[PDB]
Protein backbone atom coordinates (compact mmCIF):
# COMPACT_ATOMS: atom_id res chain seq x y z
CA UNK A 1 0.00 0.00 0.00
CA UNK A 2 1.37 3.47 -0.83
CA UNK A 3 2.86 5.31 2.14
CA UNK A 4 3.40 9.05 2.43
CA UNK A 5 6.17 10.29 4.72
CA UNK A 6 4.94 13.55 6.27
CA UNK A 7 6.89 15.82 8.64
CA UNK A 8 5.30 18.41 10.95
CA UNK A 9 7.59 21.39 11.71
CA UNK A 10 7.25 24.72 13.46
CA UNK A 11 8.14 26.60 16.60
CA UNK A 12 7.60 25.04 20.00
CA UNK A 13 4.05 25.47 21.28
CA UNK A 14 2.24 26.03 17.97
CA UNK A 15 0.27 22.76 18.15
CA UNK A 16 2.29 20.22 16.12
CA UNK A 17 1.59 17.44 18.59
CA UNK A 18 -2.03 18.43 19.14
CA UNK A 19 -2.63 18.48 15.37
CA UNK A 20 -0.97 15.09 14.89
CA UNK A 21 -2.85 13.47 17.77
CA UNK A 22 -6.21 14.79 16.53
CA UNK A 23 -5.49 13.28 13.11
CA UNK A 24 -4.34 9.92 14.50
CA UNK A 25 -6.52 9.51 17.59
CA UNK A 26 -9.46 11.91 17.04
CA UNK A 27 -9.18 13.81 20.32
CA UNK A 28 -7.60 16.99 21.65
CA UNK A 29 -4.69 16.77 24.10
CA UNK A 30 -4.02 19.95 26.08
CA UNK A 31 -0.87 18.45 27.62
CA UNK A 32 1.75 16.64 25.66
CA UNK A 33 5.46 16.89 26.51
CA UNK A 34 6.95 19.60 24.26
CA UNK A 35 10.24 17.65 24.15
CA UNK A 36 8.88 14.38 22.71
CA UNK A 37 9.58 13.68 19.03
CA UNK A 38 7.90 10.58 17.60
CA UNK A 39 6.27 9.07 14.53
CA UNK A 40 2.69 7.89 14.03
CA UNK A 41 1.26 5.62 11.32
CA UNK A 42 -2.37 5.81 10.20
CA UNK A 43 -4.13 4.06 7.33
CA UNK A 44 -6.63 6.36 5.63
CA UNK A 45 -8.52 6.75 2.36
CA UNK A 46 -7.80 9.96 0.44
CA UNK A 47 -9.61 10.49 -2.86
CA UNK A 48 -10.39 6.77 -3.02
CA UNK A 49 -6.79 5.65 -2.47
CA UNK A 50 -6.16 3.52 0.59
CA UNK A 51 -2.77 4.67 1.87
CA UNK A 52 -0.61 4.87 4.98
CA UNK A 53 0.46 8.16 6.51
CA UNK A 54 3.79 8.01 8.35
CA UNK A 55 3.88 11.29 10.28
CA UNK A 56 6.89 12.67 12.17
CA UNK A 57 5.88 15.07 14.99
CA UNK A 58 9.11 17.04 15.38
CA UNK A 59 10.34 18.66 18.57
CA UNK A 60 13.20 20.89 17.42
CA UNK A 61 16.83 20.36 18.37
CA UNK A 62 18.24 16.88 17.86
CA UNK A 63 20.95 15.02 19.73
CA UNK A 64 22.99 15.38 16.51
CA UNK A 65 22.25 17.66 13.56
CA UNK A 66 22.58 14.65 11.22
CA UNK A 67 19.28 13.42 12.66
CA UNK A 68 17.53 16.57 11.46
CA UNK A 69 19.08 16.34 8.00
CA UNK A 70 18.04 12.69 7.83
CA UNK A 71 14.35 13.32 8.43
CA UNK A 72 14.27 16.36 6.13
CA UNK A 73 15.91 14.39 3.35
CA UNK A 74 13.63 11.36 3.75
CA UNK A 75 10.39 13.28 4.35
CA UNK A 76 8.21 13.71 1.26
CA UNK A 77 6.14 16.69 2.40
CA UNK A 78 6.16 19.17 5.24
CA UNK A 79 3.40 20.82 7.23
CA UNK A 80 4.79 24.21 8.30
CA UNK A 81 2.78 25.19 11.38
CA UNK A 82 2.51 28.54 13.13
CA UNK A 83 0.00 29.72 15.74
CA UNK A 84 -2.28 32.63 14.87
CA UNK A 85 -1.59 34.24 18.26
CA UNK A 86 2.24 33.93 18.09
CA UNK A 87 3.88 36.34 15.68
CA UNK A 88 7.33 34.90 16.33
CA UNK A 89 6.09 31.47 15.23
CA UNK A 90 4.93 33.03 11.94
CA UNK A 91 8.26 34.79 11.38
CA UNK A 92 10.03 31.46 12.02
CA UNK A 93 8.30 29.96 8.96
CA UNK A 94 10.91 31.68 6.78
CA UNK A 95 13.58 29.67 8.60
CA UNK A 96 11.83 26.31 8.21
CA UNK A 97 11.12 26.93 4.50
CA UNK A 98 14.73 27.85 3.78
CA UNK A 99 16.19 25.00 5.86
CA UNK A 100 14.12 22.22 4.24
CA UNK A 101 14.95 23.52 0.76
CA UNK A 102 18.65 23.52 1.70
CA UNK A 103 18.79 19.94 3.04
CA UNK A 104 16.82 18.60 0.09
CA UNK A 105 18.77 20.89 -2.29
CA UNK A 106 15.56 21.53 -4.21
CA UNK A 107 13.33 24.48 -5.01
CA UNK A 108 10.24 22.24 -5.34
CA UNK A 109 9.36 20.60 -2.01
CA UNK A 110 5.72 19.72 -1.18
CA UNK A 111 4.71 21.98 1.71
CA UNK A 112 1.50 23.33 3.26
CA UNK A 113 1.32 26.40 5.49
CA UNK A 114 -0.87 25.87 8.55
CA UNK A 115 -2.11 28.59 10.85
CA UNK A 116 -3.22 26.75 13.99
CA UNK A 117 -5.31 27.73 17.05
CA UNK A 118 -8.00 29.46 14.96
CA UNK A 119 -10.55 28.79 17.72
CA UNK A 120 -8.89 31.37 19.96
CA UNK A 121 -10.16 34.97 19.95
CA UNK A 122 -6.62 36.24 20.44
CA UNK A 123 -5.04 36.75 17.05
CA UNK A 124 -1.84 38.57 16.21
CA UNK A 125 -1.43 37.24 12.63
CA UNK A 126 -4.37 38.09 10.38
CA UNK A 127 -5.39 35.69 7.62
CA UNK A 128 -4.32 38.10 4.87
CA UNK A 129 -0.71 38.18 6.07
CA UNK A 130 -0.49 34.39 5.90
CA UNK A 131 -2.28 34.26 2.54
CA UNK A 132 0.34 36.65 1.15
CA UNK A 133 3.18 34.49 2.46
CA UNK A 134 1.73 31.28 1.05
CA UNK A 135 1.19 32.99 -2.31
CA UNK A 136 4.88 34.02 -2.39
CA UNK A 137 5.81 30.38 -1.77
CA UNK A 138 3.27 28.91 -4.19
CA UNK A 139 1.80 26.58 -1.54
CA UNK A 140 -1.63 26.14 0.06
CA UNK A 141 -2.55 27.80 3.33
CA UNK A 142 -5.05 26.30 5.78
CA UNK A 143 -6.25 27.64 9.13
CA UNK A 144 -6.77 24.88 11.66
CA UNK A 145 -7.86 24.22 15.21
CA UNK A 146 -6.55 21.09 16.86
CA UNK A 147 -9.12 21.78 19.60
CA UNK A 148 -12.26 21.83 17.43
CA UNK A 149 -10.81 19.68 14.59
CA UNK A 150 -11.50 22.43 12.00
CA UNK A 151 -9.21 22.03 9.01
CA UNK A 152 -7.18 19.14 10.44
CA UNK A 153 -8.01 16.49 7.84
CA UNK A 154 -7.78 19.16 5.14
CA UNK A 155 -4.27 20.18 6.18
CA UNK A 156 -2.91 16.63 6.08
CA UNK A 157 -4.88 15.48 3.01
CA UNK A 158 -3.86 18.59 1.08
CA UNK A 159 -0.22 17.84 1.81
CA UNK A 160 -0.72 14.33 0.41
CA UNK A 161 -2.25 15.84 -2.72
CA UNK A 162 0.75 18.18 -3.05
CA UNK A 163 3.05 15.15 -2.82
CA UNK A 164 1.04 13.41 -5.55
CA UNK A 165 1.40 16.41 -7.87
CA UNK A 166 5.15 16.37 -7.29
CA UNK A 167 5.44 12.64 -8.02
CA UNK A 168 3.56 12.75 -11.32
CA UNK A 169 6.03 15.07 -13.10
N1 LIG B 1 -6.91 26.59 21.94
C1 LIG B 1 -6.08 25.81 21.22
N2 LIG B 1 -4.98 25.34 21.86
C2 LIG B 1 -4.11 24.55 21.21
C3 LIG B 1 -4.34 24.21 19.81
N3 LIG B 1 -3.32 23.42 19.42
C4 LIG B 1 -2.50 23.27 20.49
N4 LIG B 1 -2.99 23.93 21.55
C5 LIG B 1 -2.41 24.05 22.90
O1 LIG B 1 -1.11 24.64 22.77
C6 LIG B 1 -0.16 24.00 23.65
C7 LIG B 1 1.02 23.48 22.84
O2 LIG B 1 0.52 22.53 21.92
P1 LIG B 1 1.51 21.37 21.45
O3 LIG B 1 0.70 20.40 20.63
O4 LIG B 1 2.25 20.76 22.59
O5 LIG B 1 2.52 22.18 20.49
P2 LIG B 1 3.95 21.73 19.87
O6 LIG B 1 5.05 22.24 20.75
O7 LIG B 1 4.02 22.39 18.54
O8 LIG B 1 3.95 20.23 19.77
C8 LIG B 1 -0.94 22.92 24.38
O9 LIG B 1 -1.19 23.40 25.70
C9 LIG B 1 -2.28 22.75 23.69
O10 LIG B 1 -3.34 22.68 24.62
C10 LIG B 1 -5.54 24.77 19.19
O11 LIG B 1 -5.78 24.51 17.99
N5 LIG B 1 -6.35 25.54 19.92
MG1 LIG C 1 5.08 18.69 20.48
Amino acid sequence: MTEYKLVVVGACGVGKSALTIQLIQNHFVDEYDPTIEDSYRKQVVIDGETCLLDILDTAGQEEYSAMRDQYMRTGEGFLCVFAINNTKSFEDIHHYREQIKRVKDSEDVPMVLVGNKCDLPSRTVDTKQAQDLARSYGIPFIETSAKTRQGVDDAFYTLVREIRKHKEK
